[PDB]
């Protein structure tokens, strides 16, 4: 992980060589591709026995040439929930080697997750997703159009993973991030990649394909398209990326890869906002399905954190450490970007889900949960500054056991408070004047969605993550039990 990446990238030339070497290291080997193709052959053969004339299409991370080690194997089955169950049972029962089979109809794109034992692979089986095929082939096409695309995407992907800006949650999907990189490359003054409109209008004869009413047509080879007039190197394009996405207006702009342009949400959105297009903190238009915002799942927190981390990364890219190499210095160039973010930062990033309740009642409830039941000293969306001189998050089992033992030999809130107090007195201390808290933090609740965002202030012993997990479990319990009274 950090050993391989650091020792391999620190020894190579400049930033560009680092990016390319990173691509070389993280891309799938020949054996891995062989394994994948063989399993796909298994799937295809069995499904051909049961569904004559059906085609299993590998898509996603496999064919977009952004593939990484241990990536998912995504399969589109070309032949509603009941049919999904049928496919799942066929997987489970027939094709050899698959064991974990779990149906997920609930997603926007219903899929059957499966796990193949002998190859140790895993993936999704989608009954209908045809857009994934064509836009993945579009991605691979982009990687064919210019050679800087793949290094940029690999680097920025690993970076976003490190920063916790990408994920299966409210975070940006890898597809969304890739589309962001491509869009960035389309908007350069010497454009790196042609717009999707240009690819469709150029295209070629016999390449017409329409999926769900959207035109998926693009050239199948990069040879017929003229190269880029952009002479910019990798490092410059990286810094320019960070700067660009940090300086952009995300809420007021729908980024179109089709048009290669930022269209204002302010009523600069033609065709009456193509029906089914969700607007929000980040608006990124799919190059093919225009009614689909690939970033529609991205919340305000994630977008803001994106722009912040991109601003900090852009500031780093202007530094000397990034530009010039280092001899035996382990951290130079690409490496600090690829270095993962602090677990404290990562946890302050992820919010804490709270039960349904009126905002006012919920906030009052929370400050009650911090005031008593926890040793917190609190003071004034809603936000509170809390301080702790004791470890509240640990030892509560022994404490409540002790109290119940004193109950043996001799509703909510205050009882837990007793626990906290008896954690405090026997024995964390008597506290003290002059204070200087053990752990101090900030609790914030937004009106919608209602989620607690806990960020650390003073954490000398670095025990904040313990507190964060503790709160993750405890605060919903607190609110729930307070509701039960």
């Amino acid at each position: 992980d950090s050993h391989q990446l650091a020792k391999a990238l620190a020894e190579a030339a400049d930033v560009g060589a680092q990016m390319i070497k990173l691509v070389g290291l993280r891309e799938l080997s020949e054996a891995e591709r062989q394994l994948r193709s063989l399993v796909v052959a298994l799937m295809q053969e069995v499904f051909t026995e049961f569904f004559p004339g059906c085609v299993v299409h590998p898509f996603g991370s496999s064919i977009n040439s952004f593939d990484v080690h241990g990536c998912d194997l995504d399969l589109f089955l070309d032949l509603g929930a009941a049919m999904l169950e049928l496919v799942g049972s066929i997987l489970r029962g027939c094709v050899p080697g698959v064991y974990r089979v779990q149906t997920v109809p609930s997603a926007r794109r219903p899929v059957v997750k499966f796990c193949h034992r002998p190859s140790g692979l895993h993936g999704d089986v989608s009954l209908s997703n045809r857009l994934a095929l064509h836009n993945s082939r579009f991605l691979s096409l982009c990687s064919e159009l210019d050679g800087r695309v793949r290094p940029l995407v690999y680097t920025l992907r690993c970076w976003a993973q490190g920063r916790g800006l990408s994920g299966s949650g409210p975070l940006l999907s890898n597809y969304a991030l890739t589309l962001l990189v491509i869009y960035f490359l389309q908007t350069r003054d010497p454009p790196v990649l042609p717009t999707v409109s240009q690819l469709t209008q150029k295209a070629g004869e016999g390449e017409q394909v329409e999926v769900d009413g959207w035109d998926c047509s693009f050239p199948r080879d990069a040879s017929r398209l003229e190269p880029s007039i952009n002479v910019e190197p990798l490092s410059s394009l990286l810094a320019q990326f960070f700067s660009a996405v940090s300086s952009w207006d995300l809420r007021g702009s729908l980024l179109s890869l089709r048009e290669g342009q930022a269209l204002p949400v302010a009523g600069g959105l033609p065709s009456n906002l193509w029906e089914g297009l969700r607007l929000g903190p980040l608006n990124l238009q799919d190059p093919f399905d225009l009614s689909h915002n690939v970033a529609a799942n991205v919340t305000s927190r994630v977008a803001g954190r994106l722009q912040n981390c991109c601003r900090a990364a852009a500031n780093y890219c202007r530094s000397l450490q990034y530009q010039r190499r280092s001899s035996r210095g382990r951290d130079w160039g690409l490496l600090p970007l690829l270095q993962p973010s602090s677990p404290s930062s990562l946890l302050s990033a992820t919010p804490i889900p709270l039960p349904l309740a009126p905002f006012t009642q919920l906030t009052a409830a929370l400050v009650q949960v911090f005031r008593e039941a926890l040793g917190c000293h609190i003071e004034q969306s809603a936000s509170w500054r809390c301080a702790l001189w004791h470890r509240v998050w640990q030892g509560r089992r022994r404490a409540r056991r002790r109290l119940q033992q004193q109950t043996k030999e001799g509703g909510w809130l205050a009882t837990e408070a007793q626990v906290t107090q008896e954690l405090k007195g026997l024995s964390g201390g008597e506290e003290r004047p002059e204070t200087e808290p053990l752990l101090s933090f900030v609790a914030s609740v937004s009106p919608a969605d209602r989620m607690l965002t806990v960020t650390p202030l003073q954490d000398p012993q670095g025990l904040f993550p313990d507190l964060h997990h503790f709160l993750q479990v405890f605060l919903p319990q607190a609110i729930r039990h307070l509701k039960l009274e």
